[PDB]
């Protein structure tokens, strides 16, 4: 019940300003000792937590390595920032904490985590894509993981996550965003000797790639079928007429309803930053050939 | 210049069992205290790190300050559980590593390593057979394989 607003009061209760950044599961040491305040509702308006609304008094257990912990506006050296994408609104994600340059790491990473970087870095979040493209694996620190944000959250260090520094997490799951305006997404069908049959070839912002089959489904290629205009999906192959050419890039589906107008509707489909080699490219052949 | 080889001799020193994890970089706290141990090569039996052959003592001019960690055996709260199946001794098999419960690969599943996880939960061991029943896929992680 840890909330940013009376945060804010902790910071001005020692004249360090406003919280800019609110330590997630216990950042500055562990919970060696008990507890005296929890649980008080405190609007983050009054100057000091002693004389705000103190609700109920009773005891719960939390976890030695879940208690609180602030960041003042004074002691900040937090920015974001985007590295080795193909254009400036895409790439790896980077966070700057202790004078030095860290990523950020995959698990607990969605679109709802997107939104809020894009939206704070001032990129556009017409289409916000998880996922690194282009870009290599990071060096040096992890300093986030497991950021669980609502989507309305200024800030990625606003939001919940683990402590800063410590994680299991390795440097070839590294997170990146892609925020688009929209305007820049492309679906095709190349090889098959129609618009409505062959391989899909994504090309986003000027990069062209695939959709990796992990999770390829008839009802997934539906909704590309129907974005085309070529009816509806029959079979998830097709016959070769001519030769594609080969991309690094993939995209990955997690699941579609299948009802979607198109596949930028479908929730949590992220651009590059991993590779598929145990699977193949997605084929499709519409009702349309 | 942590390796995985130096938690394990470190753990064997402490008689803690084996390195199931070791943390990097400043991950228990910015470099601060003396600092004594730094690249010395491990053949990864040795008892005792000091006892392990090095290039010298002091030999190292470490910087950035960090502060190594290490993980043990006994120091993971490792548990197993059966989840998701007719009675408390058949279902999915799932182990808890690093404070969050995943599942196990099917790859070289046999009876001999059923048998020591019945016992291990303290199910009848009269009959072991491999198999989730009825059980469905997971969705968290998969720490063994
Ligand atoms: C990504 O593509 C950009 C633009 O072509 C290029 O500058 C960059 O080196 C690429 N990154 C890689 C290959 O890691
Ligand atoms: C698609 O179906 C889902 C599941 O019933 C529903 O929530 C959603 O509103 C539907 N979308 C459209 C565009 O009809
Ligand atoms: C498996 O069967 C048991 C016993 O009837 C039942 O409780 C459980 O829900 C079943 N699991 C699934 C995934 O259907
Ligand atoms: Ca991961
Ligand atoms: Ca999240």
């Amino acid at each position: 019940n840890f909330n940013i607003d009376h945060a804010s009061v902790i910071c001005r209760q020692l004249e360090c300003g406003s919280a800019v950044s609110f330590s997630g599961s216990s950042n500055f040491g562990e919970g060696s000792g008990p507890i005296w305040f929890d649980d008080l509702i405190c609007n983050g308006n009054e100057s000091a937590l002693w004389n705000c609304k103190h609700q109920g008094w009773g005891k719960h257990n939390c976890d030695h390595a879940e208690d609180a912990g602030v960041i003042c506006s004074k002691g900040a050296d937090l920015s974001l920032r985007l590295v080795d994408g193909v254009t400036e609104c895409s790439g790896r994600l980077e966070v700057r904490f202790q004078g030095e340059w860290g990523t950020i790491c995959d698990d607990g990473w969605d679109s709802y985590d997107a939104a809020v970087a894009c939206k704070q870095l001032g990129c556009p979040t017409a289409v916000t894509a998880i996922g690194r493209v282009n870009a290599s694996k990071g060096f040096g620190h992890i300093w986030l993981d497991s950021v669980s944000c609502q989507g309305h959250e200024p800030a990625i260090w606003q939001c919940k996550h683990h402590e800063w520094g410590k994680h299991y997490c390795n440097h070839n799951e590294d997170a990146g965003v892609t925020c688009s305006d929209g305007s820049d997404l492309e679906l095709r069908l190349r090889g098959g000797g129609s618009r409505c049959a062959g391989t899909v070839e994504v090309e986003i912002q000027r990069l062209l790639g695939k959709v990796c089959d992990r999770g390829w489904g008839l009802k997934e290629a539906d909704v590309v079928c129907r974005q085309l205009g070529c009816g509806s999906a029959l079979k998830t192959s097709y016959q070769v007429y001519s030769k594609i050419q080969a991309t690094n890039t993939w995209l990955f589906l997690s699941s579609c309803n299948g009802n979607e107008t198109s596949l930028w509707d479908c929730k949590n489909w992220q651009w590059g930053g991993l590779t598929c080699d145990h699977y193949e490219e997605a084929k499709i052949t519409c009702s349309a050939h």
